């Protein structure tokens, strides 16, 4: 486990790199990739259940005043870290220099979306957000039946919360046998973006490599364990505890298909239900720093490769569109390369343009490797913020 | 509540008819109409939860034999008082005369749909009545469970229709959180159809729109009060407890959107949960006098408005087919006016002749503000069968 | 039932083929097949419910490592009297000879789809075998939480678990009483089949009629019969138990519609839920030797047909093909004859020849018939091996 997933990762990586500098990205697609994406499977089968059970439990365990002030904790949490990101990666993307290598030239309905108009329907087709929703509106009223003088009312309303219960407690020990498996949905996952991506690290596409991981590294240095040792928290047992989660986010480059590992990890370590099942599915779509740190340091090498200056009036609003950006992005493998194609409509350069579809193109070459990158750093974002809200409860 | 509703439909109203006097009809579908939206979205949330859950537990509480004999009654109240709202709005549009100031001239499948193939599905994408087919069949099954033999096989019936009815009581509970935010959805709602289509209550329409109301107004108190004196039960304590949810469907006008608030006001007048958990969500989409008088006022106004007499025999072709589209129609905006169409290809006008897609067109611009009375009678007409039915058991 | 059943099975075959040499085949597809197609939405309703709550519930008595000695036992069962009906198909090809009458002359992504990625949506939509894995996964965490050193997740896990088991012990009162709307559900579309399709028994396609059904009753005899006597199975009163779904599976054509009536047959036989919950769904889509039996005889009558003679090699490469197109076969009536031609194209035969499209579309006039053989043999085969697995735990 704490060695296996280790060395499914390096020597997956290692395996997944030798195969691909000679060609064979077709033949570890054919025998690898299928087992780690049956791991992913499994981990997406997880998703829905784990969520919504555990919700119903949390939301009715905690006080709705309680509740609500966790909500204003970790969105206030969620802007500043996603802003920080992007201002972390645009320095990184200063100090380093993507595109000069290369010489160019050139609402209201997603938020009453939230509030579904059939949960079993919301159920049945991901939507993650609806279900938060109802999953609350739900153990809220729970715990009100608690509270009512009739008897029949009471246990009919302990009973469904117990059920529901019973569902979450069965969610988390598959994770813990799913995880079992890691080490070799580990090894198969690495093993394919490096056969498939791992050539296409030559030139300027390693520097915007390597000025992304340098910002994820400095992002979870220089802000996740600061903000840990300010709110208490000794980092070292916090990767410890989060490696599980962290690599397989890392792996599958899900955020959404690796909730249910940072679920467990959140519980593995104490935390409150009624608080990590509501700020871990919601931080899994609105908390992507690595997401917001990537495209901040991607729209500079667009602007850089093209031999524009962008002044510290257009360097700020790129910070407000990624973190725009940064929500929308959804926790699938390569969502944020699609959401950067909005994020360079906002200035001015339009993927019409050849010069600029033909350096986007080179960052699709190696998205996956950065998406690796990414979706830890997003997940990291959501335990971080976890451990400190629940650290003042 | 029974001030601040009837405060955000008066003064929305208000608000709606001054502002789109000016033209700022545009400015409250921004600002004003997503907040009664949401109230839409919230209600629509409860509506297959709360019938479901429901059914189960009041099939199971009930007799067979009783649940049988209340839809043999409920049936019969229902044909009876759509097609007495249909002679009563010819009778309406008579006594006014729609159309004389504008001169012109020119089964099986449905029944077996009500059984599902697949009830998780069924709940997952709307479908009431074939949830209440499949809630009827689990309810009478779980009490069947009740007189087994064995011991494990009772538990288990017992724990499953507990946590169904825990589900069920959570859903009364949202509702009566969610009314608290009607004020606001009722204004909301009242001023963006007074602001879009307040402006076309003029000369024929604004004739159309008093022989409509005036019917509506007649079929509460000449059938509804009528027959709650009959069956001893007093009219102004009913509208007393059914002002949420008759205003909530006038609002709203959706009969499938207000049935978790006419379930609650059924419940909180002690009808038995066996009765109107049956009867109301039946009849949210069979019970429509307020749609069977709407659509035979209408079809008279486009025979006025065409220079076209209308026989004994058509007038009375024209209720046997009203009353089959008074069915047909959904309990959602606007479908009755989408049926109305349909009854007018039996009398023999198609809307390919401009004439008639003339008329037809005016009715639309006035549908909305007609489409607040409708589904208020609709409700009504639901509440008023359950209690005479819960009345005689 | 035991009598009206069969009264229902041969009266409606009586006024099917009387009516259909006449030719008012289109009055019994009006009056007539709407109360069997009403027997078959009721079977349909209750798959999805009796599968997922009978697994939890069978998977969480039984041992994993007896379950998954049970899974390589039936699969092994499967497989063999798959290949044991299509070599007895081709031996009833032989025996007979359909084609001489007429003279004319010319998989990862499966096995990944098993884990679904929404138990809530595969629930909503059909997908038993997701629903399979997703149910064994569920009950194994059930028991798991059933040795808990906690004794509030004891609690909850008995709590689901017990609910869980409630919707499944209701869902077989419920087909006790469907079944008693069998007679009328038998009589309906066994007399919509031999009205339609009865005319069409005549000549060559009188044959493969007759060469079909006896190699279906030599492979109960033969195969069935003999594997119950033995592990130690009385055959007669076997099929005295199995005789309601071997007949709701030779009317309905559907062995995934039957399946709510073999369960409770298997239960009504003293089998334990850990065994039949898990082969008889798993069977109702793998093991089809009906199918594998028809395929085969239906090759040799397109080979015979054409004129082409099939060499040893060529015949056993038709056993391979048809035992996969067997498995890939759905349980819906009418599937066989759309996966024949399949097994067509790998032995070199497209249906693009006008010859060869010619003798299929003879299959198809009598392919409902042929097809009610088909299911009782699917059918019989998922509970003879089931039976003879529970013989030996
Ligand atoms: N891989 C990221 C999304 C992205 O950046 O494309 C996540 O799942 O959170
Ligand atoms: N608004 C009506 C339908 C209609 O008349 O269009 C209802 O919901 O019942
Ligand atoms: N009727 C078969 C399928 C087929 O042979 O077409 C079954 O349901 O198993
Ligand atoms: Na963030
Ligand atoms: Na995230
Ligand atoms: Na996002
Ligand atoms: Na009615
Ligand atoms: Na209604
Ligand atoms: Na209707
Ligand atoms: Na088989
Ligand atoms: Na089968
Ligand atoms: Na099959």
């Amino acid at each position: 486990v704490l060695q296996k997933i280790l060395i499914g990762l390096i020597l997956g990586a290692i395996v997944g790199l030798i195969l691909g500098h000679y060609g064979y990205a077709h033949a570890v697609h054919t025998y690898v990739k299928p087992f780690g994406d049956l791991f992913v499977r499994l981990l997406k089968m997880l998703v829905m259940p784990i969520v919504f059970a555990s919700l119903v439990v949390g939301a009715a365990s905690i006080s709705p005043a309680r509740l609500g002030r966790v909500g204003v904790k970790i969105v206030v949490y969620y802007l500043l870290t996603s802003a920080f990101a992007v201002t972390l990666g645009i320095i990184m993307a200063r100090l380093f220099n993507p595109g000069a290598g290369i010489h160019l030239a050139v609402l209201v309905h997603i938020l009453l979306d939230i509030v579904p108009t059939n949960p079993f329907g919301a159920l049945a087709n991901g939507q993650v957000l609806p279900t938060i929703f109802f999953a609350i509106i739900l153990g809220i009223a729970i715990t009100y039946l608690m509270n009512s003088e009739n008897e029949k009312v009471r246990k009919s309303a302990e009973t469904l919360l117990d059920a529901i219960n019973g569902l979450a407690e069965a969610m988390y020990k598959i994770v813990n046998g799913v995880m079992q498996l890691a080490p070799i949905g580990v090894f198969a996952l690495i093993a394919y973006v490096m056969a498939e991506q791992g050539v296409h690290v030559v030139g300027e596409l390693a520097k915007v490599t390597a000025a992304v991981y340098v910002g994820l590294t400095l992002q979870i240095l220089l802000v996740y364990f600061v903000l840990l040792k300010i709110y208490g928290i000794d980092p070292i047992s916090f990767i410890k505890h989060a490696k599980d989660a962290m690599l397989t986010a890392f792996v599958t480059r899900s955020s959404s298909g690796t909730l249910p590992v940072t679920m467990r990890v959140a519980k593995e370590m104490g935390i409150s239900e009624g608080i990590y099942s509501f700020t871990l599915p919601l931080g899994a779509t609105i908390n992507m720093d690595g997401t917001a740190l990537y495209q901040g340091v991607c729209t500079f090498f667009i602007a850089n490769a093209l031999g524009s200056h962008l002044t510290v009036g257009q360097q700020l609003t790129i910070v407000l569109t990624v973190v725009l950006a940064s929500i929308g992005t959804a926790g699938v493998p390569g969502a944020g390369a699609i959401m950067l194609a909005m994020a360079l409509h906002s200035v001015g350069l339009p993927l019409t343009d050849p010069n600029v579809a033909a350096a986007y193109a080179m960052i699709l070459g190696i998205d996956a490797i950065l998406d690796m990158g990414r979706t830890m750093v997003n997940v990291t974002g959501d335990l971080t913020g976890t451990a400190i809200v629940a650290k003042t409860e």
